[PDB]
């Protein structure tokens, strides 16, 4: 019965909660909106890391990569301040997933090679993990404002949610690229507001938030309760009834893994 | 159902819980085991503090007591530094919330008079906050070595919660007395792995702790949603199957008020 | 001396270092080459805003501007979001304080209106507020990209720091238009790594950077001690012997504001 | 001339104040008071772990001490709660750096054993680092409210400077050991308004602070900088002036601290 508590906080924030959490064995799969579509946001910056890593040597990552100043077309706090020097791929996957630097991650989509700049090559990354709902049509910042109903650049919480359990839980990359990711995601600088703020201190938190247009507010995470049992817990949420301009409610995703939380205990 | 879960964590810590949380206008109450009678240990401290409040006026705190070196009968780690300076009735209330000292509670006890050292004033404060259940018949340190069954030195989570309602949130003590009280439960130093570690970090905890025998291990707490709604959280538990020197299992009480901080979110 | 410190960090980044704090009632002047010229860069932006605040009343904030691709010269990472709406006079006073929108500044120069993209009405302003020695003559991006020993485009670390001063401190500003800068100031987003580094955290730092060629890396700051009181800061900074495409330090700003943070304690 | 500013926050802050920082290979040797006797405090926890360390193997932190309340003789934040179930060595000496718990230093100086529960032993060790300066002879908290001219349980600012050198910086501990008490000091929880607020953010801080009668308050620490060179600093500080009560001032150290980074820079 803890979908009452989440559809009470969709009244209460006037927003559309979608809630996923892969299923352990000790605990059942906690699901709300799980099979619903919600955009993909910065949250695609996590399994495009991992995409670049699976098809490149460790070695890949020293490559430095220079770009104009025309690249720059969405908020990068860290791509504005090397537009001179250039970046290697290590430091446009830390920009992309820590402070989710909107140029390192076109970047590394570029890096990806193929049609669309790179877009195709990441849905393709992400059948082969067995993803077969999400897609990535465009590139930042134009994937952060589809409208309502449109299915470009969407995933969906149950789909986000297995596939950052095969990257930082599975076998999807060996354990030097992993490891890589794992401490990308846990030094995070963007998530205190939501998923890490509806859990317990003692509960580590690693995550990769994604906010956009008509009051987007995602956040996938990979949770571990104080004994060390690891959980998955995907979040989303929009407001696209409230228009381009709605504001996102970051509460709402805290007060929703705060629910998990009790659950999962 | 939250006791089904309020069940699995005896289970999977051998013990015994107890969980009551006030309904307030917009949430319903919690119960587990609440009117069943769990030994009050050293949570007597914070209604005891209240007593001094309430019967004497504000210039009483000033008033030096002294003591010898046979009065330190329990842990007591500030008593036992001003064996030969004493301490003014404010110094002992402050070590008796904060640091949970023993010596500091039985001078308070004195310091209400009357029959036992104290202990039936004490209880007559109990009755005319309406907690008629509740009782004290010795102290320290003999209050937390009672035997299971014994009702003697016993209370019961609605008990403590009502009480703690009374004169945290209630009208039990004027203003100014009631802001000396809470300021000392806000800074207790003994229960950092207990409720405080069961709520998110964004939540205000207030609490006093308790341990003893049989496993025995108690939290009352008063808590305050990042919104600044209150509540008041009382858990409290024992081991008596794992015999006198059963071990008390602190992570039961965080992981309790986890489950009550997803039904409070 | 200070003076010692500041003449060696030159040699440790092979740069041309130049500080000045302005003397305040207990602490005497801090200057190093304070009187030396360096360029502007995305600083005039601070006092950009605060004249397009002064010769307008509050609510010329709201006046809408049009714009089309051409007008994206510089890096704008705010205004190239916004070709089909256009943005307001305050959505690019934002954009130019927090994010150095190049854009943004340029139709703020705009704004004031004049000859030349109104650059000698920025200058207009700068002798009103007493700066004598600075001036200004092109916009984004050929500002930046001054010859060294040409005058065009260029203050002092004794220039800016006296107008910071008075429109953070003094009586430039009425109330209601100060609030805002330095709002704006204190949430800039492109200098974690400069005067913010240097000092320690209990420290507030508000400031503007900017960052050209030839190696050029400027912060002007407004910092407040941890007991309440202001000082004005303004680190500039070029590597002219590298040539037009060396790289700018950081390190030697963040140092130097240490060196800064060490007298002022 | 940095002396200059030491006697300064001497006179600001009513107190006498030590300072001592090693010489490295770039910089030459901060001293302020340096070779003057200041009170150990709980300062003298950091090589009374190392001590442990030195005379056991690794295994040696597995063992369980039991203890009884009567043990409890000071404030003990971690050993307060583990009366019943006790605590190895390795919890010893995690409380007693992180938390400074005043029973966990105790009952390691009895594991060194000797003497009046093993002072004898924990100063013989200082002399074999080649300190012929430091003395302990009292246990906690005895030896926090010596009369100030009394050289029990009093160390100098340079001679603790050079004993942290070695047990962090130097060989005194093989790496495995080394590591241990390293990784302790990062994670202490009581110097954040000392030395740690002194310096920069992104310089790393590891600590052990000091405090006692007298407005005594010490704090030795090992500093990184942002690009890696390691240097220690050894503050204390007293008030003995003031009386038995006077009031620590921890702004005091963190003042010097600050002092310290701007030199270092
Ligand atoms: C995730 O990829 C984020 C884009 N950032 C958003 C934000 O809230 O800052 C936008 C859509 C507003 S942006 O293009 O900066
Ligand atoms: C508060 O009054 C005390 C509980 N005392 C326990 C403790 O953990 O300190 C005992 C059982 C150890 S005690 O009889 O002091
Ligand atoms: C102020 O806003 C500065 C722009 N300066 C440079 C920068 O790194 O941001 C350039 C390279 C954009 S300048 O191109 O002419
Ligand atoms: C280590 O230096 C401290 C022991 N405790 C002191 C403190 O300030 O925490 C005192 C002075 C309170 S104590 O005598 O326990």
């Amino acid at each position: 019965d803890l979908a009452d508590r989440f559809a009470e906080l969709e009244r209460r924030y006037d927003a559309r909660l979608g809630v996923y959490v892969p299923a352990t064995g000790t605990t059942a799969a906690i699901e709300y909106r799980a099979d619903e579509r919600f955009a993909f946001c910065s949250t695609f910056k996590a399994p495009l890391v991992a995409a670049v890593l699976h098809q490149n040597p460790l070695t890949h990552l020293d490559k430095l990569i220079t770009y104009t100043s025309d690249d720059i077309r969405s908020i990068s706090p860290v791509a504005q301040q090397h537009v001179q020097t250039g970046m290697t791929i290590g430091q446009l996957c830390d920009a992309a997933i820590r402070y989710s630097d909107g140029t390192a991650a076109n970047l590394l989509l570029a890096d990806l090679g193929g049609p669309g700049g790179g877009t195709a090559a990441f849905t393709g990354y992400l059948r082969s993990l067995g993803d077969t709902v999400s897609r990535l049509d465009a590139e930042e910042p134009e994937l952060n404002r589809d409208p309502p109903g449109d299915e470009r650049d969407t995933t969906t919480p149950h789909a986000i949610a297995l596939v950052l359990q095969q990257l930082v839980l599975g076998n999807a990359l060996p354990p030097d690229k992993r490891a890589l990711l794992t401490d990308w995601m846990a030094r995070n600088t963007t998530g205190a507001k939501r998923i890490r703020a509806g859990f317990p201190a003692d509960w580590k938190v690693i995550d990769k938030t994604g906010t956009g247009d008509y009051g987007r507010a995602n956040d996938i995470a990979v949770v571990w309760s104080p004994t060390g049992v690891p959980y998955v817990v995907a979040v989303m949420s929009d407001r696209a009834g409230g228009g381009y301009d709605a504001e996102p409610r970051e509460a709402l995703l805290a007060e929703a893994a705060t629910c998990v939380a009790g659950v999962l205990a």
